[PDB]
């Protein structure tokens, strides 16, 4: 799952047999192995399917060390494909921000970026804001320079809040992992 | 928000001289360097502050190389806290779920896991689903048991559109990482 | 190769600024990185695309170390997407066996595994062979018990030439891994 | 080769002794007397009897074996291992023709070619097919210009793959 | 108090199940794991505690594996927060020096280094010296410059007693790690 | 120095020629180089010397990248032997503990461990307490057992600043690095 | 063998198509053109110009290499790299006698001892002397008791080695 | 062996319990372990102590996987101190070499290396040899230049069977890595 997510097939119980490695997806293993009886999985969730082609019935694993078959409601030692679960869509972020403190005045809502909040929003200042979601970095001048403020909370009532000695924020940025 | 993460400090640009290893937060490292010109982050996001005790100018650094402080727009060459930053992977996932085709009949929003569709609401089919945001499994059987199908953030007007042969689904979990 | 590739991406010449790292293929890094000036591969051989969702102008990078989007013959630092490539182990050697040394008798050729030559070409014994490329196993009997010998790409006249004199082997395989 | 490592364990259940080998080992019985489980983390490995590569030999693939048994071994005695490796890349071949999909021009020869014409008289390729390997098209010589990829496969076209022109005057192999 | 540091959460004992790796602070893991009967800690020490945010019973684990959580002292399975202990190795270290031999005439005690014995306090030759706790280098010459000696928690009666055939000491360091 | 302590001599600057690396004491490697031009010091922080056998002019180098031998305050390439300096000697902590709160009532100091604080100081409960080095557990009942609480700061003047809803603990023990 | 690899760079300063091998490689001339740098990590290596171990030939212990002159290599014309396995252990003799450090009782075999007198014919050995290599006593045959440590050394009493009685009934090697 | 030993000391039998890590000699370890019951030898030979400071009775531990303390033949789990074994490197090879080929002329030996066998041993060329033990490298010429051979531990009557027909060598080395 590309942040160390990785998963081994076994072909008996307990972690034994001949053990297969996978990075990726991978739509067939059933050359490498007859059968899985016990997985171990280091990194990341995975579909795990019966047969290759990501197909038959699907079972998924996340991190965790599997020593039978039955202790992933498997059915049998048949398994053939396994497609990893990539993390959820970043487009989750939201932040609202406004023009008195405390969350006072016009209040703009918004789950992109923003370059000038002058022009996009026609505000000087940021005196209150809570967010919703996601993770945010605000900066004191348009262009994403100037003093950085992270904004890792919910909600937050004057600028010092998020460690300003003033309320000159002028474009602000959300963080993806 | 607890997988591999580096970050590292040089006293001289072009990552040189004493080097300081941040793999969590630390919040004085002025004893072990005396100044900061480059610095490496290997794994993560992180903020740098002037100051110890994560005051000051603070800077973010993603996953990069940066051979000089003007790279991270530093202003200067004082550090002296560093802080990792946790970007919440496990953010809001809602599912809508309705008893009647096409989103027709009762309906309910959850954001939370459920082993029993029969207990936690009054619905013994599932038929129509909308999935808001994330991704969940359903289940055959209640108490995630059963079949599994697998719905990433689309809508499913019908049970057939999840795969499913049939409406017998009454357990539902979402995914986490 | 095999799913142990990984290719990282650097918003600067020289392998400086920002980094993306994948082992997998990336529909989008756009999110990521502003611009590519150099790239590392680790591991594997990748094709990387100018746009998101692989389209765009195609630069293919097997292993080592480019310090510029020129010595991958790019025509900027626009890239988007990226994809591993594969080398077809699932169709990567075949065979071929003889009833008589030094290839009298006659030709039976494949690039499958054979449980029980006799059962399914009608010999007793194998008397020569010559790889035409891949890794080989005899065993003695058919079920692939027995001694077993191993046959890299090459030309045997006689059963000396692999680990014994007795002709005795009824069962071969192909071995992926 | 890439990250493989096989370990002998005099005890049964990977315990005892334990001795570790990544490239080949002659002779490894002073170190280890018996051998009841192996571990082989990457790669597969050839075992021997005895030193030097003689006696009965098993093959065992990465994966986890705690009796020698499970290994089809006869008994606990062995004492050499060579690593095995497996061919990598050596069945890209290739076939090239002027006009769309038929043999008249030919060229059969598995090197590679910065060159339409010089490394083999033609104008230019219309269509090609590969008996294996992966292959890469470049559109002008010396391998510069669009870069286009090419699996095992036939093709009839110089858009059965993705291209614009018939374009074509490099190609080279790939190997990993 | 930043290096590799790492523990590990099994829902199962034996280290089995579903499992969880905190690598830093972690303040609610309750929807990664329903319980825990096993733990790893590969390095660090560690305090877990029944409920989130860092309440409840708390018990600490040093390096080490734990296949029930009575061999933790565990009360229960329940736990949900993770803190890694600093245990400060740059704790005090003072030195004690003296301008006569065998702890004669003026002395300082300090805490801190010192770029110039003869700026910060009144000597030129430094003839004895008393280590009180840590251990320091003296210099030839001012500003961390000239021969280095090195000085363990020990008494130093002449200037001979740390190697030097001389006096000419005028600056010293303690070490930190 | 044995939590990921090493260091690499290179026979050329810029860290280039013949590398040679050492985890602990080396008496002598000038047999695997014949000069020493820069080092790394990726873990720990080494004395260093000109001749074998710990002889001749004593250099010392924490973690850091030396890439002429002068930045260390060398002199010439000749080196031949190396020791680490392992850390600080671990009997540094001690802890001050009080009858009633606030630091009243008889007050007993101590820098080892405590099984019975009733036999050892005949006080039932402990109210106040200052942490003067290292750090601890207070245990609620004899011999270690019982509810944990960790001290790692410096005063405390109730026992609810170190998380105990009562005053009762009867032993406590320092931890070590 | 141990953490061994090398890597092997068509360009200088560590740039370029970059082939790492960590055994021997016959031939790796399809995947690397030239090769101007190379970097060793673990191990020492024997590095050919041609495949199949051919052609003139440099050794090349761990170290970092940015220019084919680095190695005293002649061009930048290479192709095979075999790792060279140098002899690990070998030279464990011995000598033992019952008497005080005297050529009277004698025994030279390298081999191991689990009794006194049954692996040879003697009492107890009241000293010894080795000549390369590093043995260990044990105070009771088939290697029970108090153990003890020789280095490459000569002993000349059971007081020379640290121990009570002369009691001494077996010997055995030690390689890593 | 050489530096990369490790060895893992567990307070329980089956590798269980707290657990120490050594990788270079350890004094004391008994404010770290209450007791020994099984050991982990991940690299080199090892020397335990029954006591700190090396005394009391000691067990030799070769790489393996001890889980009890009488599969080391200890008396009881009271160990507190360990300490790597070495294997004479400095002392592991030797050399015959022979002007006339398969042995006639005169028998010159050495366990040093030689830069000018004209100069310090007084023939032309050399035209056999045995090499005791160890691994050796001949030169063309005397600086240790121009072509060069390798041997391995064997016998070589005629320079045929090291990498040539020309008897032109002039310098050796012996090779400790």
């Amino acid at each position: 799952s590309k942040t160390g997510g990785k998963i081994s097939f076994y072909e008996d119980r307990n972690f034994l047999g001949r053990r297969y490695d996978c990075d990726c997806d991978c739509a067939d293993f059933r050359s490498y192995l007859s059968r899985c009886n016990s997985i171990r999985v280091e990194g990341g969730t995975w579909a795990v399917y019966e047969r290759p082609n990501f197909s038959g019935h699907m079972y998924i694993l996340p991190q965790g060390e599997y020593p039978e078959y039955q202790r992933w409601m498997g059915l049998n030692d048949r398994l053939g494909s396994c497609r990893a679960v990539h993390l959820s869509s970043g487009g989750q972020a939201k932040i609202q921000v406004f023009e008195k403190g405390d969350f006072n005045g016009q209040m703009y809502e918004t789950t992109e970026d923003c370059p000038s909040i002058m022009e996009q929003f026609h505000l000087r200042e940021i005196h209150s804001c809570k967010v919703v979601e996601g993770t945010w970095i605000f900066y004191e001048l348009p262009n994403y320079r100037g003093r950085q403020y992270l904004l890792d909370k919910k909600e937050y009532r004057k600028p010092v809040d998020w460690g300003a000695a003033s309320p000159a924020i002028q474009s602000f940025r959300r963080i993806v992992e």
